[PDB]
């Protein structure tokens, strides 16, 4: 049975780091790595600084492809102080540190040499308002595809890589629990542009961000692996975040452990988990690589598009 | 406001022919034109030879691509007597020309030099075989996505691209309204394969053969023009292929012409219609090449994805 698949282990994948400098302290790492996500510097060896080789690999022949089709246009020559930005998109659940993974990958291009300008937007910025989901009816959807702007994002990054000199994104206070009044984020044509969401992978009726990725990167795991990260999480969090008085959510520092596990457990049932299960995962299919977590957050294999 | 797109018209689109060598007959042309299309030698100077030309500089640079992949995998080195084939899908409504299309760009490319291995194969072969579709209520749904075993095409597909010898594909008889019981298409290892069907396009929770597609077309026309091809088609078909006692729809040719208009309407606002506007259309704005016909079946505007 040909398969447009092949799987990794850590053994096999590990290999193809060839000799990928690493470029990247403890000090540096600890700043990237969410609360609770055990990712270290041998994980960046054996996991991340093959998947920056193929990245680099494929950046060079994605230029080709463009290219091409410049050539078939009669256009002028593209511009190499400023060629087509690649676009990399990383998805997954709620939890699973795909987030970490997008800053440790950012971290890592951008200390390649002449030192590409690599952007990182999360789909964050894009949540509708809290008065606006409110409005129809999804300020218990938040993290569904719905409570997107999805126009807006699908704009961003078709603004990005058409070239444009700069594209603005609004952005979201976790600590409020919405999208803050005034704030954007601009984003300068990158040379490089890392986009992180629950679902930037989906597609539909219409073109789709995740029909702009050039690479696309699913962080996965068992479903009750999540549910315990995600419980676990919640938990510590009360000592960290909740803990502020600022914070939407303070009324949860005063939680017991059970108390709090009850709260964590309903809303992964009514939220987290019909999210991942009918919308996310469905679109890990198609993704360039999936990276494979054991119940210790540890990825241990690998699945890579080779078509 | 920028876009994924590029539309062109007939001047702009002819003028990227540049000295692409047209190798094609009157003759040879009317063996690929199916009843009720208009295409002629000037529409395949102005439109089909650029779009020729624009696949010959993506094909090489889609090469690239697989062979960076290869070069990570730290692969033997890409058999130049083999490459990875290159996949192009051709999708549209019934009667909207489109198996010509394929057929017509088959036998360009077929001319080439060091003359390309290029083969077309039709997802007919793919629809279940009736007694099958009687068992799940689908006789009438002919053409909708669940009348076909989707799986087996993507076998099909994946098996050809990833670089097998050989695979074989099962053949439909248009005569006899069914498949054909022991008959096979096999398609070894080509250079170019073109797969030409009405949802070719299609997207879903799995991975599917638009995910292999390295080029696809999407021929497009107004919705009632359509209609109006397929009934004008529906009518001649009296004196032709209903005509032969053999066919499965012999009794069509002794319907007067309202009587044929009545029952040709009754099969498109049934069958045709819905799946077009249902499954087919919401596929268009993947599609790498939209060709646009005007009421008249000729081709005056092209929409290109630059990105
Ligand atoms: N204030 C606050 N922050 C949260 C809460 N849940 C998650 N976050 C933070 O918001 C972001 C969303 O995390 P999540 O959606 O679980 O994805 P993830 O990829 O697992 C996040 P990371 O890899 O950094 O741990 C993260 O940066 C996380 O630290 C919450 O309930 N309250
Ligand atoms: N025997 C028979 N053949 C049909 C009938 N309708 C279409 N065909 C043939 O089967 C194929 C399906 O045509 P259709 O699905 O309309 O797509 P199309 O791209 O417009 C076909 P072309 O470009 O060759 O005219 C074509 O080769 C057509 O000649 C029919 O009712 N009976």
């Amino acid at each position: 049975e040909p398969s447009p698949y092949v799987e990794f282990d850590r053994r096999q994948w590990r290999a193809l780091r060839m000799s990928t400098p690493l470029a990247l302290t403890e000090e540096e790492l600890v700043g990237l790595r969410g609360l609770g996500e055990q990712i270290d510097l041998l994980e960046v060896e054996e996991v991340y600084l093959p998947l920056a080789r193929l990245i680099h690999l494929q950046v060079a022949a994605r230029q080709r492809l463009f290219a091409a089709t410049a050539e078939f246009l009669g256009e002028p020559q593209q511009n190499p102080d400023r060629p087509v930005p690649f676009i990399i998109g990383v998805a997954g659940s709620v939890a699973v540190g795909k987030s970490t993974t997008a800053r440790v990958l950012q971290a890592l291009l951008a200390r390649w040499d002449h030192h590409p300008r690599v952007d990182l937007v999360t789909t964050d910025g894009f949540l509708y308002p809290n008065a606006e989901l409110q409005r129809r009816n999804l300020m218990h959807r938040k993290g569904f595809p719905e409570s997107y702007n999805r126009r807006a994002l699908m704009r961003f990054v078709t603004s990005v890589k058409s070239g444009s000199d700069y594209a603005c994104a609004p952005v979201y206070s976790h600590l409020h629990y919405d999208i803050i009044p005034g704030a954007e984020q601009v984003v300068r044509h990158p040379d490089i542009l890392i986009l992180e969401g629950l679902n930037v992978l989906q597609t539909g009726p219409t073109l789709m961000v995740s029909d702009l990725f050039d690479f696309s990167l699913y962080v996965d795991a068992r479903i009750e692996d999540i549910e315990q990260w995600y419980v676990s999480r919640f938990l510590a969090m009360r000592t960290t975040a909740f803990a502020d008085p600022e914070s939407h959510f303070h009324h949860y520092a005063a939680f017991s452990d059970s108390q709090a596990v009850v709260a964590a457990r309903e809303i992964w049932r009514t939220i987290n988990r019909p999210n991942l299960v009918e919308n996310i995962l469905p679109t890990r299919p198609r993704a360039t690589l999936v990276l494979r977590k054991d119940a210790d957050h540890s990825i241990n294999r690998l699945r890579l598009r080779k078509l």
